[PDB]
């Protein structure tokens, strides 16, 4: 299906999943737990997609997404399982769950919110970062912001 | 399959919608406005899921002098009815948030939605919300005081 041709292609994809990042920081930001969360786990199956367009990173272990966040290892699990679908179904749309009513604004934590945006940067530096000169310039966008985040 | 029991469900659901509405507006008001008209459009589609959950598919009745006529003007609101009528704003929505290739050249977001696009559907996502689900519940007089600033706020 997705197959890009060019590093102006890639260059493209990164531009975007920089919007994506620039967005669910300002929503964190601004308490949105919720829908910042749903903005990060689509960064992570976008960082993904593109990867895999041009034909999940290895925690460092001791590298700053540690320091930061133990609770890697429940990302990945969750990324893993396909478990992470239903968490960003979870922190966009209200549902009944059997015969009780739920939404977004309880289902979503702030420190699960923190937590899936520093892995998204992280997915997004590990995958893309360093194709590019274009990379290094965005790198230092998602770096400044992945340490306001710590 | 999605049915609420309860002036409480109602209110949860107004509530969250709310949500949604700052959202679009924090992205729109960044300078985000494909992201922004995602949001604008989920809305659309849960304020619909939630009418019909009491009991695309409630599309605001929109009169001639009415707020939305003014911000945007007849042409536009026949634009966005027209997008939901025909599944047109499905495809808005998957573009506003989704890198795709088509024909063969690579279509980002940012070059999909336009800010007059993103503002009018916010306002439009806006007055859904107030003409479907404002009125049923004493609660929601209360959010649409918010919701009502966000909309003054875009217009001008
Ligand atoms: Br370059
Ligand atoms: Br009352
Ligand atoms: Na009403």
């Amino acid at each position: 299906k997705f197959s890009l041709k060019s590093t102006d292609d890639l260059n493209k994809c990164i531009d975007h999943i920089s919007v994506l990042i620039k967005d669910a920081y300002l929503l964190y930001t601004n308490e949105s737990f919720a829908t910042s969360t749903f903005i990060s786990i689509t960064i992570i199956e976008e960082v993904g997609k593109t990867h895999i367009g041009m034909f999940l990173p290895t925690i460092k272990m001791g590298g700053r997404l540690n320091k930061a966040i133990e609770m890697i290892d429940k990302i990945v699990e969750d990324a893993e399982t396909g478990e992470l679908i239903s968490i960003r179904e979870s922190s966009l749309y209200a549902d009944i769950i059997d015969d009780i009513l739920e939404v977004p604004s309880e289902k979503i934590s702030k420190e699960q919110s923190r937590a899936l945006l520093l892995y998204a940067i992280e997915c997004f530096d590990d995958s893309l970062v360093g194709y590019t000169h274009h990379s290094f310039e965005v790198s230092e966008t998602t770096d400044e912001l992945f340490e306001k985040l710590a």
